[PDB]
């Protein structure tokens, strides 16, 4: 089987979801097919560099999942974009950029965090704009870590969650060829049934893990998405 998760959030302040999260890994990540990460997998990512203590416990847990064969697969959200190829290295996972198109036991399947799809807060998009244009990474990776962290405090004070916009939903399916996607981002866990063109299509969204935890389980039979407690 395949698991996907989303919307963790990971913080040393939050020994529960990290411990929910790491008996997840070894009671059922160890014995999947492969885990798909969608995105806010740490509540903030300041850069590969800055990696302390905790962040570093979490890499050495996902390495050894994949050291036992688990395939890992890890994307960008928009709390932890800032994740590069040493942290995924350390981990044993793949980067997988926002979007991919993964065939899923013969299924074309479109992946993302989902925040792309919510265009209607439009400060959250102008940020969003500046802060994934490549001129913006290039200067992020050359300001010192220091400065990276005065920057982090900066954005968080110049700053409940605006759901996708529904007409872009059948609108990059239809780009991607596909007619099932799966996201996280919004904290909204469902499966929404739609059209694409008159042919019926399917967008499922992962649960965010701030008061129990979830997981999306799919293998070539079915699927199933659940919560769990932290405790
Ligand atoms: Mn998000």
């Amino acid at each position: 089987s395949v698991l996907f998760i989303s919307d963790l959030n990971l913080e040393a302040e939050r020994p529960d979801i990290t411990r929910a999260f790491l008996s997840f890994l070894d009671e059922r990540a160890r014995r999947a097919e492969a885990l798909y990460i969608l995105g806010d997998f740490f509540e903030a990512w300041i850069g590969d560099d800055g990696m302390d203590a905790f962040q570093r416990s979490i890499a050495q847990s996902l390495r050894q999942v994949a050291d036992g064969g688990t395939r890992i697969y890890l994307m960008h959200g928009n709390r932890d974009f800032l994740i590069g190829k040493a942290f995924c290295r350390e981990a044993g996972c793949t980067l997988l950029p926002d979007p991919s198109v993964i065939d899923l036991y013969g299924e074309p399947v479109l992946l993302m965090h989902g925040d792309s799809l919510c265009t209607r807060d439009e400060a959250y998009m102008r940020l969003r704009r500046w802060l994934r244009n490549p001129l913006t990474l290039w200067v992020l990776r050359h300001l010192p870590l220091a400065t990276r962290h005065k920057l982090a405090r900066k954005l968080r004070k110049e700053s409940d969650i605006i759901d996708v916009t529904p007409e872009e939903v059948p609108r990059v399916m239809r780009g991607h060829g596909v007619r099932t996607l799966i996201h996280g981002h919004t904290h909204r866990p469902a499966e929404h049934p739609l059209d694409i063109d008159g042919q019926p299509a399917r967008r499922i969204v992962l649960g965010d893990w701030d008061r129990q935890g979830w997981a999306l389980e799919i293998d070539a039979n079915g699927h199933r998405q659940a919560p769990f407690p932290l405790l």
